[PDB]
């Protein structure tokens, strides 16, 4: 049983490959001159869009944060203050303010909110209530309550969506049609200058109005500037 | 036979590559205050151009969209309503009213609809119906049937533009002449309020007049405001 | 006894490859482009995988 | 000598092994790409050459 | 057999696992150049000697 051997050592690595390629304008500006924008407000139609690529099990949320609300109090950023003094009229506009529209329905979702993505149209007037409003949180790099909403995934180990690319035909056609989501933004003030459409900050998906008139039930907002950013994130499941 | 070799491996990737650069304002105003803007509308020329980059065969289309046309029901976002209210009013304007003028024809066109692109000129009075009218759908993220109208491109297979650039000297010169499509946005209503240019909105081409008129026979559009979106897609054939 | 190799793929924007030669031989001048072929086809989008051979031998 | 060699090559079709498809679909896109695309370059003509095709080295 | 696409082969290319890799494994493993049975065996020889199977890679 005489043995002349040789051996040759086999190093395999997968390394995890983590894309989000956003493709649009990394400023979104609304911008409100005249009444007709006041009462009804900008609506705009695919300002950014979001293509994955990934080797694992992934979520895709999206979360709203400012300098303001890095201190417990989720509020626009007031930027300028337009005009000199009113008592009735208060710069603490709600996070929440801002609303999205997803062109897609949640892929793999397990939740029973008031919406578990924004997968519903815009609507008009005092009628949703959360359906479309933004998730709001102080700390975006942490994954969000089961309750809140996902854009593409779920927050338990069982909703999840399966990993892969858009370029690659998968088993969602290819291209727009799976991997590939389109954000429109839209936000409506009103003529007295109030905002209807504001939810809740403890979660961001509830149905109770924020609006001012419920804080002051005579206030509205002061004319000036403010400022909010919007993080998409991507998280392995 | 003694045998010493050494292997390398080549990979190539051919990434597409599609852009769409659009020069000109995002928001097109068009303001009526004058009785002569009234009855014959505000022309506007050279309000956006475009700009395509692409490697594989493209065609270009511009569909129209609003909040109502979410709904299956193609009207005009009615936004603030001016006045205090008339039984012979009705807010509902079509999608169709907005016209459109390209300074090309479709280069490469396999159709037989009233007019395969917006290449005619503006006319005057109810006599086109449909040469200049705008592609109206409730869902502008598919390709829209033969029969519609594309800017630079064809329904089937066979009806498409060679990959290019503007800025490459391409067989089609270089510049202006090929790649590049500067699109004037045009609507006409009428001193009564009607808007006799409005066709159907089952394919957005046919040529019967969706006016007020042949709805009522006495509506005509209430005062006020209202707001539309244009999609320009380029989609690879 | 000390050779360097420099390698150069040179495809066309409208996606046909005009340096393509035949595969009888792969020294002959005829071209092999796409045109050739069918004269409106270009590569498809992807990434394509090819593998290179540097032999020696005794002679 | 250097020779190239893939997958499909080993299959009397001499074409770049496609490795993935990006896009959706086109009748005018062929996914068959000539191995003969790729060109070298060596830094020496051949030392003792004995051949007239149209280049006996990659000179 | 050269390697295969998809989910077509399965078998003809894998590689032979045991948990225990000195001893002789069975008739229906996969051997480079023998055979389990005392019958199927090459004959001896060696690589630079020019043996029935000409001289170097061939045999």
């Amino acid at each position: 049983n005489l043995i002349s051997e040789q051996n040759v050592t086999v190093t395999m690595d997968l390394q995890p490959v983590l894309q989000l390629s956003m493709q649009g304008s990394e400023t979104v500006s609304f911008v409100f001159s005249q009444i007709s924008e006041y009462i009804g407000g900008l609506t705009q139609y695919g300002a950014v869009d979001l293509s994955v690529s990934s080797t694992v099990d992934w979520c895709l949320y999206a979360a709203a944060f400012s300098s303001d609300a890095a201190d417990a109090e989720l509020n626009w950023t007031n930027m300028v203050t337009f005009g000199d003094s009113n008592p009735n009229s208060i710069t603490n506009l709600p996070i929440t303010v801002l609303q999205l529209f997803q062109s897609k329905p949640n892929p793999d979702t397990n939740s029973t909110a008031d919406s578990p993505s924004f997968a519903t149209a815009f609507d008009t007037g005092r009628a949703a209530l959360g359906e479309n409003n933004v998730y709001a949180s102080r700390d975006p790099f942490d994954r969000p309550s089961a309750d809140a909403r996902y854009i593409a995934g779920g927050n338990a180990g069982a909703a999840e969506v399966a990993g892969g690319s858009y370029l690659v035909d998968d088993g969602g056609a290819s291209g727009q049609n799976e991997f590939y989501f389109t954000i429109s933004f839209r936000v409506v003030p009103a003529l007295p200058g109030t905002y209807p459409r504001a939810t809740s900050e403890d979660q961001g998906n509830t149905d109770e109005t924020d609006d001012l008139v419920v804080r002051g039930d005579g206030r509205y907002a002061y004319p000036g500037v403010y400022t909010l950013n919007v993080k998409f994130v991507m998280v392995e499941c």
